[PDB]
């Protein structure tokens, strides 16, 4: 009826690239965290091809993609469902998966996008922010809201 209005505040990002707290014991986040409703399709930011597909006990489901120059990598943690297989070519704006609260103990879902160069792992990560900064629809080149 009359009452429905949103308790909105700020943008959808939980955490960007950097340390969790002061002191050296709470380490670095190597990605970007888009808070999403469960079942939202994740879109390809760039044209590329799938390298690896696997499921982690604490990070949930994981998709790995490679860019067309072959040096840059793209991780996608906290998926409900895949829309591609290993060895599929993709094109920017195409659905590659759907995000869901997999790995997460109680909290709502967030797409963890992790951007890497020369290989894949924490040390290979660069920064996702300046990459999204040039995309056709920005962060909406990665999700369907
Ligand atoms: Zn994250």
């Amino acid at each position: 009826g009359s009452k429905w209005e949103d308790f909105f505040r700020g943008s959808r990002i939980t955490e960007t690239f950097g340390k969790y707290q002061h002191s050296p014991f709470d380490g670095k986040h190597y990605g970007i965290d888009f808070a999403l409703p469960k079942g939202t399709p994740i879109k390809a930011p760039t044209n590329g091809k799938v390298t690896r597909i696997f499921n982690n006990e604490l990070g949930g489901k994981v998709l790995q993609i490679a860019e067309d120059n072959g040096e840059y990598h793209q991780w996608y943690l906290h998926l409900d469902k895949y829309n591609v297989k290993v060895g599929d070519r993709v094109k920017a704006g195409d659905i590659i998966a759907y995000s869901g609260n997999t790995g997460i103990q109680t909290t709502g879902a967030h797409l963890h996008f992790q951007r890497m160069k020369g290989g894949v792992g924490n040390a290979y990560a660069e920064d996702p922010k300046p990459f999204i900064d040039q995309l056709p629809d920005g962060e909406r080149s990665l999700y369907d809201l």
